[PDB]
């Protein structure tokens, strides 16, 4: 009764949701808000209670065990991107860590997209490859034969557990194919008799532009810290996606206390109310000001902007899973780091920071920050370059956005 | 530098300026939001300096310390936001209208006040304040400006005028008082008296965004944060706007009677003033598409008092020059009385049945048995409330999901 | 069930009380804590559920929808601490304050006060409510009762007496009022004239653990939640408590006036009062050792106004009779006037230079330029403020670490 | 300057320490307590200074805190002041540090050995995830046992690397203790045989960090539930690992990859906590000590209580005088008719909570062998202390009276 999806046979749009989907008012006292609950300490009704209790988390008898603040939260993530459930955690990493720690054994292999967030490359790289995990690189996410190439690698060296893909990529938007890749897991089922688990981060276009559950991806992992909180001030992580493999992630995170904590689910609920107006507003100055770029009166650059990226293979790919661009893009000035540094130093409305998806415009310079770890080589191949520059626009109005870049052109 | 209110010599727009004006990142170790002071005790560096800081406050000498630093960039914002001089906050829209009254009356003042106001503005005039020795009197009608100067004249019969307060648009019809004619009116009763009376509009349903009573020369704005600038009925918290002076005025009868915002509800401030452009202009989208259909939906002809469906001519010549959209709450009269309109409204889903507006969630409610309810039925003919009328205040939701939602109520009620 | 005062028949003590009273866990989904309710907008289930509230508010139907559920937690333990029958809470000290004035003065009244006051209340008496027509009538000697009849005599010469406003002890000497001779006065006031003041007890100093006004039949006490009950120099707020008709006046000026303690300082205040006795206590015991320290200090003979070390006779049976500690704020006389008191200060490093009081820290403040320098000078030095006054407000550190403070500013000045 | 210890030659006490130390309000406008920074995005000044700052972060150039949330880092400078450790890191939740230490030094292959019981979320880990990804567990028989330590060690070395040595002490529910002397020089004999040391982990939440510091006696690491006692009032949730730097390092660094910071709200209510957490631990031990003492001579029923001041052995009593100096308030006491009778006793009570938290400000009662312990197996839990009859509580700071004519109560009516 408080999680109606529809109104007379027509489904509800998700910014009327957000208002009320997952909370029943008349049980907090007619509170239109649902409260706080500032405390992870539940006392029993009785003795008989708390072991009866314990019976169920354990598994002693088949089946209160959910916070109160989280479960609102987690209703409406998966409502916004169609899933059957979700777990939020205390971060982006944590939540990814989680679904890590949920299905990988040693021997396990998993197959990969390039590039990940650098967090994400750190677990796989650095601590799941010294715990006997292996990985194996899709060669281009466009091509549906690169993806069964990968998961046949990764069949010869163990059995295939996860899909793991980020789509668009930081910070040239590249696309990975989802439709391509079911269909290869699809044909890899087929071989093998076992299909790996799919997973998406879906942090710089969902939930509201893309929703990997459509594509048969079984669960989508966000850094809840940038768009769906959206005002650079709380950190968080959510997945969401088929309620038994959520199930083992929500297990995981009560096994390693990744929970994430009742003040920020409160902060969640509330920047979930404006999650649809916010986003698509990003995204339409971002449109314009990616347009106003690739055309600007200073300087060509190249502008790596869903929109701006003319390749048959990536537009077809984009028109079927996409329904937006986002509010995160890169252009390339001509020149290297000087000139880039001279342009980024001069702005007054970017601030410089290496987040995105803030109700402020964010600037950075990835070659000297969030890919500095990698051999100038490997950013070459990846597309990273000392003249590139990536973008989160805000909510600024477009036209004082497009007039702090036009004042970084002509002071650089 | 932290107040910079262009860019190449053209003006930054509201809600480019939401996200950093008032605040340097660099004064704060780089961080992109303020932190928020959760104290409202600070150290002086040294015994002269308490001293000297009391000799200031007190104007043993002559000339920030002296503000909260979260409430200082509330206040800076909203100020710039609606085109005043200077703003101070307060625990509340009632706290924030208290400390006018406050600051400005005095045994054997006047004022002049439009007619209807907020129910809790009336109860300060008519109970509290005129039991203090304050009288009041009525503009018959907002949109006459010969009105306005008789009700000026009516009040100075009978001792100083020192307020002239409005509130418009009015709750729950939208009735308009032309701003510009009162400050004629007001011009022309300073030439004949010599001194003016100061003038002050509850800017609470359209403000800041679509109206601006300082661009027509109202010396001070007040406004319940609670409403639309906070914006998610969560906080609690009054606004008062307008000319440096008058503001300091008021400020100083904010810290003698201690009705101060506190911090926390200051940061939810700030964050919700990110969003205040956004909110408020996608809420009056929704309401106008609300409004013009049930203007013209097919299961029973009702009036509709919404800004732009509004015909009359004088009306209409005042919303055109005073303000710049017509806000997100509007009523509308059902035929029959109070049983149609509760059958109507328990038929909603996607409504709230609240008295408070401005909120993300769409609130609905029957006047007649709750805001006015306790008044005279004389004060309800005053105000326009019928038993029929029912009262909306649009959120967030999808104009598509309240109009079926409605559409739904008429036929479930019919 | 929730509102259970005492186990076996005696009754329980209020740091075991101020963890559960007033909450039931299992209507909050065994939340052992309160929930916070960040709204002040509650629905109706029905349009006729809103026309019925509505009936209720405006008395066409006798009688929690009327309250908010955090500050309703707040106002029954802080009216359980202090043994009165009921409180409400605004959001400061100086609301709460007005919040009385506005609900119970009207043109013409006249009130009578002790002194000296808080600051901010004697701006209060003296600025705005004189300007609105309130004359105020101040108590010479406050263990004096015959100077308790003779302020309220002179108050009546000039109008109705409606208010009898007295802080004890007063900050920042730690002077009395004789509270069982003021109720005496007020009855024999009462029978010459035939109405009452209401009596009203600033009680931030020592209550609500220290002292309990009502049982010595105040009508109100009014508190800076600010200090000692929040304890953290962290929240702001205010509470009156006493006789429930009085409350019920002053909560219909509350609301009228826009004076709610917002809810996430009441979240904070149900926190903090969680350790009010605990720290109350601790303050009190470590400001007892400073106190005797400054007493005899090596360095220099200094007068020092704590209440355990003020011998006059008067003084002491009104103590023992309406106190049961001596909280942790008080005052010490240095002999080289404000400059050397300002050396003093300058010179400590564990004492926090701030007037505020009743922290978890420590505090000093020089109060003839700071806290009383908006006060006239004569009435400043009648009442015992002198450019010498030091004022601390001990805090939870340990006493030898604010005695070898107190002692390096005694050297470093 | 804003990290003094000492004043004129003699140290400063702990709760003086949590009012100022890692804080100069002259920095933050004098504000006396911490801002809160409700956010972890901190902007450059520079795009050399971003450069700059990734340098650093990767280990490419040395640190010459920008590295560090400021109010996370007052918790942690605090933190390990009171437990006398040269570093902290704080995180999400006890079992995200627990898990942290973990993952920051186990491999497959290795071994570790532990005390038992430990908490039930400690020992899921260890025997359901650690033990899947390859790590081997060995207890130590009697942590009283000098050569109960070394045997389980030489056992454990047997089967692959000890990589550490993770003890609780005192343990959950039984408060048994391990000799943390007898611990470290067990690991001194075995470095000598090996040639390789194991890292010592004390879990440290039951006594400290007033009551036990592990650091005193060699202990390389103690971690903290900081939702218990550091935290003391039942509503924030938090981990704290202290210890030797370049081990703190280490975790840190896990701490990040995994996402396990603990956040800036909870951080400001933790600085608030320290402030009364010397205040709060003394008097919970005052009242635990008075109902132990009450429960081992009650008129009712003869019950073994087992509060460390209680346990008259020698061996217990020596190493108790020498690592602690209090006994906490969390103890355990036995009654005869197994699980009805225990579920009969808590039933009837009215001011303990029937929950499985501890060291709140109220206090809490629960049978572990069917909460907090069920999840080990009974062959296990039965060896390790935890019988049908055993029940919990934790004292928080009521009265004490007022508990025991609770307790009295709970008596008769069984």
């Amino acid at each position: 009764s408080y999680h109606k999806k529809d109104i007379e046979g027509r489904p509800l749009h998700p910014e009327t949701q957000m208002m009320s989907y997952g909370f029943d008012p008349f049980l907090s006292e007619g509170a239109v808000k649902p409260p706080v609950f500032l405390t992870s300490t539940f006392a029993f009704r009785s003795a008989e209670d708390g072991a009866d209790f314990f019976d169920i988390v354990s598994g002693r008898k088949p089946l209160r065990f959910n916070h109160p603040n989280l479960e609102i939260v987690e209703d409406r993530l998966a409502l916004l991107d169609g899933s059957e459930a979700a777990v939020v955690t205390s971060s982006g990493m944590s939540a990814i860590s989680a679904i890590f720690l949920a299905f990988l054994r040693p021997g396990d292999q998993l197959v990969q997209s390039v590039p990940l967030y650098g967090g994400t490359e750190t677990l796989i790289a650095k601590y799941f490859r010294e715990w006997g995990v292996g990985a194996h690189s899709i060669d281009n996410g466009l091509s549906p034969q690169a993806i069964g190439a990968a998961l046949e690698a990764a069949a010869q060296q163990g059995p295939v557990r996860l899909c793991y893909v980020e789509t668009p990529a930081n910070p040239t938007n590249a696309l990975i194919d989802l439709d391509g890749m079911r269909r290869e897991l699809d044909a890899f089922e087929a071989r093998h008799g076992y299909r790996p688990i799919s997973v998406c981060d879906n942090t710089l276009l969902g939930p509201i532009f893309q929703k990997p559950s459509e594509h048969g991806v079984d669960m989508s992992v966000y850094s809840l810290t940038k768009y769906v909180g959206g005002h650079s001030d709380l950190v968080g992580g959510g997945v969401t996606g088929r309620r038994d493999l959520v199930a083992k992630v929500r297990a995981v995170r009560s096994a390693f206390g990744s929970q994430l904590d009742p003040h920020s689910s409160w902060m969640l609920i509330r920047s979930m109310e404006t999650v649809v107006l916010r986003m698509k507003q990003a995204a339409r100055t971002a449109s314009a000001v990616a347009k106003w770029l690739a055309t600007n009166p200073h300087q060509k650059v190249d502008v790596y902007h869903p929109e701006l990226i003319v390749d048959d293979a990536y537009q077809a790919v984009y028109k079927r899973q996409c329904t937006g661009a986002g509010s995160t893009f890169a252009f390339v000035l001509n020149g290297g780091r000087a000139e880039a540094f001279r342009f980024i130093n001069a702005l007054h409305l970017f601030k410089s920071a290496v987040s995105l998806g803030g109700t402020e415009s964010l600037i950075c310079h990835p070659a000297s920050t969030t890919h500095s770890g990698v051999p100038e080589a490997a950013r070459k191949a990846a597309g990273v370059s000392e003249g590139l520059i990536r973008v989160s626009i805000g909510l600024e109005h477009e036209e004082d956005l497009i007039a702090d870049l036009d004042h970084a052109f002509r002071r650089s």
